[PDB]
């Protein structure tokens, strides 16, 4: 039994090797996690209990590379090897892909005892809003969030949004450098210069006010900027590096939330609470369950995600409405024979009913959204094991799961011609979305029970968006009145361009410009 002379020469080998030349120690620190990377893979292979993996060269970082670039390109070359569910790394994470209508139910149904989002997402998202909203809270607090919110986006709230958002549109047109109607019939414009602008004027004159709004014609507007910057998939590395961008970003929040604060606090010493807006709403109906109420802080903090988000998905989704119409007169005529059909020719006034009665416009949006979802991917770390049915698999806890409706709304098989922009295909279905049967309260109101849908723009289950009526008020005033006012088209030689898969939304790669026209070169604005 000589195991001890073995023991012996294990001991002398470990020895031995502190020895070596440091340029072989650090040869061998690099060669040994590279070789044991591969065997554990080649052996990982083996299970059955456990989704293929997709093989990768490079230890941590995985298939992180070409996920980032071409997420979905990536999708459909695993799907092809090893159908719907298959697992890759990623920076150190292994994620978990359930593709089709039954990933969508695997993971936005999941058991909250199951998965965890605010585990996913606390680094993204915290360091940008501030604390004790959003994802750094627990659950049952952000049911209540999205109730709150919910409560300043009703039906008659949204009447009251259509001519505030219409007044910004056409205050925009009038003063913007990139239109100036009362001075210029044409124009080139940069869409993700001119719509993330459009965007933040009109979200913030109908959800945070016109003491908000009036800010954004000063100085605070930089401010703004600055936070936009920080909303970055960086923070899900590197949520706070002793930098800049992240000190520039941590004083706008916190100068961005003071102002809130100011006018909350300013509010509530006046006693002037009316129901003008979603601060309004906030400063009367934010306490939870356990009867604690959301602090002037959190309540601020809110505010800022809730607008960084709406910012982020409304302003990309426009811009490819704008993008996908500039190739296609046909679409914009048909439009705008709507527009003079509903309005009278113009001699009516936009309003929110009206808006309910233009089903193409409503269609162009959908079908915008079908080809554009803003959140290629949407995560959520493995709480405890999960065994998915159907299989032999079990999802380990310490894994992530990653649903993505964006890649089934580009499949062939669930929408025809897939690539072909076509808003017909949604002739007698312009809904922005549409629970098929049973119902369920999370927290914030009834929501469809089943996510099997293989059209999921807002997400499902306890994680649902709560801004589609928002949203599409908002999309649908701004492209009305795009539609009424103007004509545009591309440069010669240019057409769509490919989404930025790397940024916070899937936003088109620029400078993507579009040229625009006056349909009526003598229409002015007043005020
Ligand atoms: C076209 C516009 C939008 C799209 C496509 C969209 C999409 C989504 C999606 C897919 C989710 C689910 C996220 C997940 O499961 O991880 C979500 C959640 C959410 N969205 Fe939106 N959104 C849009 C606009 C807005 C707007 C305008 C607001 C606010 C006014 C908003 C606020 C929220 C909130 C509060 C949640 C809940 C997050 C959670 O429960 O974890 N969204 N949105
Ligand atoms: O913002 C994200 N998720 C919160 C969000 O739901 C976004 N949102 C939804 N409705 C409106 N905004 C949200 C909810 C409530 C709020 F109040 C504010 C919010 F903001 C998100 C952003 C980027 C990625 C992402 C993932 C992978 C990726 O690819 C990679 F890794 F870079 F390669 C790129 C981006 C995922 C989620
Ligand atoms: C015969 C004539 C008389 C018939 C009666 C007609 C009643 C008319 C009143 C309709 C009610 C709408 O009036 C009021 O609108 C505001 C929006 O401005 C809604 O307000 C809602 O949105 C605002 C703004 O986001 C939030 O601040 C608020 O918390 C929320 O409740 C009110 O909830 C609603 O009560």
């Amino acid at each position: 039994s000589i195991v001890g002379e073995a023991l012996e020469y294990v001991n002398i080998g470990l020895s031995h090797f502190l020895a070596l030349p440091l340029a072989q120690r650090i040869s061998l620190i690099i060669i040994i996690p590279f070789i044991y990377n591969i065997v554990w893979q080649l052996l990982y292979s083996l299970r059955k209990d456990r989704p293929p993996l997709v093989f990768y060269w490079i230890p941590w970082v995985g298939s992180a590379v070409v996920y980032g670039m071409k997420p979905y390109e990536f999708f459909e070359e695993c799907q092809k090897k090893y159908g719907d569910i298959f697992s890759f790394v990623l920076l150190g994470r292994v994620m978990t892909v359930y593709l089709g209508p039954k990933g969508h139910e695997f993971v936005f149904n999941a058991k909250l005892a199951d998965v965890s989002a605010e585990a996913a997402y606390a680094h993204l998202t915290t360091p940008v809003f501030g604390k004790g909203v959003i994802y750094d809270c627990p659950n049952s607090r952000l049911m209540e969030q999205k109730k709150f919110v919910k409560g300043a986006l009703t039906k008659e709230a949204f009447k009251s949004y259509v001519p505030l958002i219409a007044e910004e549109v056409y205050k925009y047109f009038r003063d913007s450098k990139n239109f100036r109607l009362n001075e210029r019939t044409t124009g080139t414009i940069d869409v993700m210069v001119t719509q993330p602008e459009m965007t933040i004027f009109t979200a913030s004159r109908s959800l945070l006010g016109k003491e908000m709004r009036a800010k954004l014609d000063t100085d605070f507007a930089y401010l703004y900027s600055d936070l936009d910057k920080g909303f970055t998939p960086i923070n899900f590395v590197f949520p706070n590096l002793p930098l800049e961008h992240y000190r520039k970003r941590d004083h706008a929040q916190k100068a961005i939330s003071g102002t809130y604060m100011s006018l909350i606090k300013e509010r509530r010493k006046n006693n002037d609470i009316q129901d003008r807006d979603l601060i309004d709403s906030l400063m009367k109906n934010s306490t939870y369950k356990d009867g604690v109420k959301m602090t002037d802080q959190e309540i601020a903090n809110l505010l800022i995600g809730v607008l960084m988000g709406g910012q982020h998905t409304s302003a990309a989704t426009s811009a490819w409405i704008l993008l996908h119409l500039a190739e296609r007169p046909d679409v914009q005529q048909e439009l705008y024979e709507e527009q003079m059909r509903v309005l009278d020719g113009g001699k009516k006034e936009l309003t929110y009913d009206l808006l309910q009665e233009m089903p193409l416009l409503n269609q162009t949006i959908k079908e915008t959204l079908r080809m554009h979802h803003p959140l290629h991917s949407l995560f959520r770390k493995v709480m405890k094991d999960m065994h998915v049915p159907n299989t032999s698999y079990v999802i380990p806890a310490g894994y992530h799961v990653l649903v993505s409706p964006g890649y089934t709304h580009l499949r062939d098989e669930y929408f025809p011609n897939a690539h072909q922009f076509n808003i017909h295909r949604w002739n007698n279905d312009s809904a922005s979305s549409y629970s098929v049967g049973e119902e369920v309260d999370y927290g914030f109101g009834a929501i469809s029970k089943g996510v099997s849908s293989p059209y999921l723009p807002f997400g499902g289950g306890r994680h649902r968006c709560i801004g589609e009526h928002f949203a599409y008020c908002q999309l649908g005033v701004l492209m009305s009145i795009f539609i009424r006012t103007l004509k545009w088209h591309y440069p010669e030689g240019k057409t769509v361009p490919p989404p930025d898969f790397t940024s916070m939304v899937t936003l088109p790669t620029g400078p993507a410009k579009i040229i625009w026209e006056k349909r009526n070169p003598e229409q002015k604005i007043g005020g």
